[PDB]
């Protein structure tokens, strides 16, 4: 609980924080810690990424990344719902993968990775009432072998899944394994990077000048290949199978998912919280996408359902760069925001954050967004 060590925590990406509790709970409920939900691109520190920003430019905010490779919507769901109160009234940022949104959802060894018994049971001892919501999560974790496992949480689940409150005398039966959790977890580091980024920056805030620095960083770190890639991902992830990958990706699909509905249990959470939240799309790099044959119209897809989904329930703060594509060093790879493309976003980020202006969302659900219909929906024909 030392300062330091949430400091320490709030860019780690570690795990066992993700996982936990105590150090993440405590964080959030500082006014000063805005929790940034995504996933790996929030490990990719330069000079324009949130936390280094924030940093050099003394703003009033610290983020506290809740983002790693594979988390997506029901692992950050666990996240929200276990820190409970302390995310009441926050702002949030979360960035939104389209990849994400694979016809099959999150894969198992993605899952399995952060699943976490502590939030698992935190959330089920949380519940006065089974929403639609909770039904639906129970629905959910009743397809993963490693909830199985669990004899006594799946019949709970299977409760719940049915609509029925667990008695607590079912709850019970969990309550000292869940007891052994929490200790743990009360008793059981990227500054220094971000520290150093943070002196290449000017002393002043000037965007144009961040702009010019960030096409030179990006322009010397992608010389090793013609898609505008990151030197070292091109050598080590690309370039032994750089021939097999054209084309590759020409019937790939992301507009039909379950984590439209994985991603509606987070929106549950942050309307119920109170949470004011800036959502950030990000878009491919249109150099890759030309050679691999991703569809950039199918993204525009992806991106016209999400804003349905959001726009429909009163999350209208969005910054949408799905048409980005072709700003060179935008993303740093593939995948991943990169010198431009944080920049980018944090010139909605800033202005949110700092309250240069404020808007006040008012919520309304849908648990629609939950079914197998919404999952299936195409989007040509939204309109809202």
């Amino acid at each position: 609980s030392n300062p330091e060590t949430i400091r320490r925590a709030s860019s780690s990406m570690s795990v066992n924080v993700l996982k936990g509790d105590a150090i993440k709970n405590y964080a959030l409920s500082e006014k000063q810690y805005i929790p940034f939900f995504g996933s790996s691109e929030l490990s990719r520190i330069s000079p324009f990424h949130p936390s280094v920003l924030a940093e050099k430019y003394q703003r009033n905010y610290r983020p506290f990344l809740l983002g790693a490779p594979g988390t997506q919507s029901l692992s950050q769901y666990m996240m929200m719902r276990s820190a409970g109160d302390a995310m009441k009234n926050k702002k949030v940022v979360f960035i939104i993968s389209p990849q994400w949104f694979v016809k099959n959802g999150v894969k198992t060894d993605y899952f399995n990775t952060y699943y976490s018994e502590l939030q698992t049971y935190d959330w089920l001892f949380s519940m006065k009432k089974v929403t639609p919501a909770d039904r639906y999560l129970a629905r959910r974790l009743l397809t993963f072998s490693k909830v199985k496992e669990n004899d006594t949480l799946t019949a709970i689940l299977q409760t719940i899944k049915k609509g029925k409150l667990p008695l607590p005398e079912s709850l019970n039966q969990l309550r000292s394994q869940w007891n052994m959790l929490k200790r743990e977890d009360e008793v059981f580091d990227r500054q220094q990077k971000i520290d150093h980024e943070s002196k290449r920056l000017p002393k002043q805030y000037q965007e144009t000048e961040l702009s010019i620095l960030a096409n030179q960083i990006g322009e010397r770190e992608t010389t090793n290949n013609p898609f505008g890639l990151k030197n070292d991902f091109y050598t080590h992830r690309i370039r032994a199978h750089e021939p097999e990958l054209k084309q590759s990706q020409k019937n790939w699909d992301y507009r039909f998912s379950p984590e439209f509905s994985d991603f509606q249990l987070v929106l549950d959470q942050l309307a119920k919280n109170h949470n004011e939240v800036l959502f950030i799309i990000p878009p491919v790099n249109e150099k890759w996408s030309d050679y691999t044959g991703l569809s950039q119209e199918m993204l525009q897809g992806f991106a016209k359902k999400i804003k349905f989904q959001l726009n429909s329930q009163g999350f209208n703060r969005i910054a949408d760069f799905v048409n980005q594509a072709g700003t060179n060093y935008f993303m740093e790879d593939t995948i991943h925001l990169g010198w431009k493309g944080w920049l980018a976003a944090d010139q909605q980020i800033r202005p949110f954050l700092e309250e240069n202006h404020i808007t006040a969302s008012k919520y309304h659900l849908d648990d629609a967004f939950f079914s197998k219909s919404w999952q299936h929906q195409i989007p040509d024909k939204l309109q809202l």
